[PDB]
């Protein structure tokens, strides 16, 4: 009924010995887009050209962290488990409310209109593109008491050649052409979905380096030939050659069991504006150039953080485009002079696994050697997966997403979004919700031409999302104290984590999840 | 104003031919296209490229 | 001498894509031949006129 | 073949060089595609499916 709410506002986590059950809701606002008409996309610029469709339709997306847990929880969470990984969630939305506004000159009026009706259907078949997924604003603010904006639906088409435009290839998605429920106050819409076996994400820093796992005590019953000849001097000495017994000590030299890193370079720079070369966003030699590109069908796509590699402390002068670079409180515009200003995610914790973003892989014998010509190593910058290569994915971030959609192809190689988070094959679906459209008064004798006349209206209702997350507790052995999150924050005017007198709330810090320790 | 909503149930029957050589078929094999076919454009405006019947397949006497 | 027979039972899936536009696919398309292709001929020889993939149906990633 | 017995066979070409034998017996292959399948078949198959894989296989001579 018009009179009945159809749903609770419940905010809650429930933590268990084995699971925790996060759950939260939020009030959200629907306008009506591009005047109720799908709309042809398309740019051709050189290293960005994109084509496309801009729909009717709005989504709601939860794949930020922060959505489903209070900083406290975030906390509880990192400082007293090994790994987490989703299990299973349900969404409903309720308390619909369709406005509509009689705008009339200089005031514009809102009113109910109580029989008007907006449509929800979300798509378990997976057959729209999922969008949900990746590197977007419009997931739930972290805030409970933050109301916000549903996100316009758009979606990508394929582009060929450096030029944007459509081959027969390109297809055109209609979201009318699917079933979607009908409702109007007093009415709900529910569903629910079951994540899928997944790997435990890790949540904790390795206490020992790759490179040595052996007791420091012994030493190898393997020989490595240490000298060609004698003297510290490089060419010059006695001829001969010597053998030794690798012994306690030489442990660069120990032959190991396994090799640390899959690994892209990717060009380092200076916090310090002075420490750079100079160079500009424009023109022949953009930066663009200079970073590590990844060339796909005639243009270059800037690889995003890349295949997990170690990366500098977030303190640290000198940052790469491996990690990932977050707003952070203080800064105002779109743009920034300052990275002081800026907040930096950063991996050093996995240092101990795989090889340094700035850094190289290693160096190869790239020569064979003779006692005439001198030997070369070449220095590695890529390197594809080996046989006995361990490495350790990027980190999970309070503020990181959750999940992206593994691509329908093929073949896919350890599926771990690189942007962080778990990779599925049956991603929790998009929902979709449009405000069904509305007709002015309409002219009395018959014309064929569709109807372009539409009564302005919004709408706007609460969502509610709970997920069940399966985690594992740490159960370490180790002996001295563990590093935890704590605030650590000084004495502050207004404290953090917390709306000020403005009324703003801002995020202080980003935070990773690997704070607890285990070795190899 | 409202919704109305038409169901139809059509009974078809597949072709079985016993031709060898592949048919002719419908496929839209436009060219390049600034604004592809078929489908809304940047106006936001739909209409139909072309007419199309239903005779592709083929059938002996 | 004598003939051989294979019979292989081959599993597939279907569609079912939501894609609005007309997809693309094959056809012969080919133009007023003297003797038509995909067939024997006057001399009585067979050969394959073109070399035909499997990927024209569409479906996004 | 071969009168009946098996050959040795080998050639040393620097970029080429191969060692191996000759046998007196023969065999059946149906590894192409098309020995199976008229052209209309691949045609039907590949304009309505999106993938397929093998499934069962007999043979009689
Ligand atoms: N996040 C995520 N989603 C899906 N699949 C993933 C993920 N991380 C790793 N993998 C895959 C990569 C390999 O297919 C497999 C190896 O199992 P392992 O047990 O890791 O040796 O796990």
């Amino acid at each position: 009924g018009v009179g009945n709410a159809s749903g609770d506002w419940h905010c809650d986590s429930t933590w268990s010995e084995g699971k925790v059950t996060t759950t939260s809701t939020r009030t959200w606002v629907l306008p009506t887009y591009n005047n109720h008409l799908y709309l042809r996309l398309g740019t051709t610029s050189n290293s960005n050209t994109y084509n496309g469709f801009s729909t009717p339709w709005g989504y709601f997306d939860f794949n930020r962290f922060h959505c489903h847990f209070s900083p406290r929880d975030w906390q509880r969470l990192i400082n007293n488990n090994w790994g987490l990984r989703p299990k299973a969630m349900r969404v409903k939305i309720f308390n619909i409310q369709v406005k509509e506004v009689t705008t009339s000159n200089g005031e514009t009026t809102v009113a109910n209109n109580l029989t008007s009706t907006v449509q929800i259907f979300a798509d378990s078949s997976y057959e729209l593109p999922y969008v949900m997924d990746a590197g977007q604003e419009g997931s739930l603010p972290p805030f409970p008491n933050d109301v916000f904006m549903v996100p316009q639906y758009g979606y990508c088409g394929i582009v060929t050649g450096e030029n944007q435009n459509q081959t027969d290839r390109n297809a055109f998605y209609c979201l009318e052409y699917f079933p979607s429920q009908m409702l109007r106050t007093g009415n709900n819409f529910e569903m629910a979905y079951n994540f899928e076996k997944v790997p435990f994400h890790s949540m904790y820093a390795h206490s020992q380096s790759l490179d040595r796992l052996m007791n420091p005590l012994l030493d190898q019953y393997l020989w490595h030939l240490q000298s060609t000849t004698s003297g510290e001097t490089l060419n010059q000495g006695n001829a001969a050659t010597t053998f030794g017994k690798i012994r306690s000590g030489d442990f660069a030299f120990y032959r190991k069991n396994w090799l640390p890193g899959p690994c892209v370079k990717q060009q380092r720079f200076s916090k310090t504006a002075s420490q750079n070369y100079k160079i500009p966003a424009s023109g022949g030699n953009a930066l663009l150039k200079y970073d590590t590109h990844y060339t796909l069908n005639n243009r270059w796509s800037n690889i995003a953080p890349g295949p997990p590699m170690a990366t500098a402390g977030p303190s640290d002068g000198d940052f790469s485009n491996a990690q990932l670079i977050f707003p952070g409180p203080s800064v105002t515009g779109n743009t920034t002079t300052s990275a002081n200003n800026l907040l930096f995610t950063s991996e050093e914790e996995i240092a101990a696994t795989n090889p340094r973003d700035t850094d190289m892989f290693g160096q190869i014998a790239d020569n064979n050697q003779n006692a005439t010509t001198a030997p070369i190593t070449g220095n590695v910058t890529a390197m594809g997966v080996l046989p006995g290569m361990v490495w350790q994915n990027r980190d999970i971030y309070y503020q990181g997403p959750i999940w992206a959609k593994i691509p329908h192809a093929d073949g896919h190689f350890h599926p771990s979004p690189l942007i962080g988070g778990f990779g599925l094959k049956h991603p929790p679906p998009q929902i979709f919700i449009k405000n069904t459209p509305v007709p002015a008064n309409p002219a009395t004798t018959f014309t064929a031409a569709r109807v372009d006349s539409f009564i302005t209206q919004y709408s706007t209702g609460q969502v509610a999302v709970q997920i069940e997350w399966e985690i594992e507790k740490e159960r370490s052995k180790r002996w001295n104290p563990e590093v935890q999150f704590t605030s650590n924050y000084g004495n502050q005017s207004s404290m953090l984590w917390a709306p000020d007198t403005t009324g703003k709330y801002t995020e202080p810090r980003v935070i990773g999840s690997r704070y607890l320790t285990n070795h190899l």
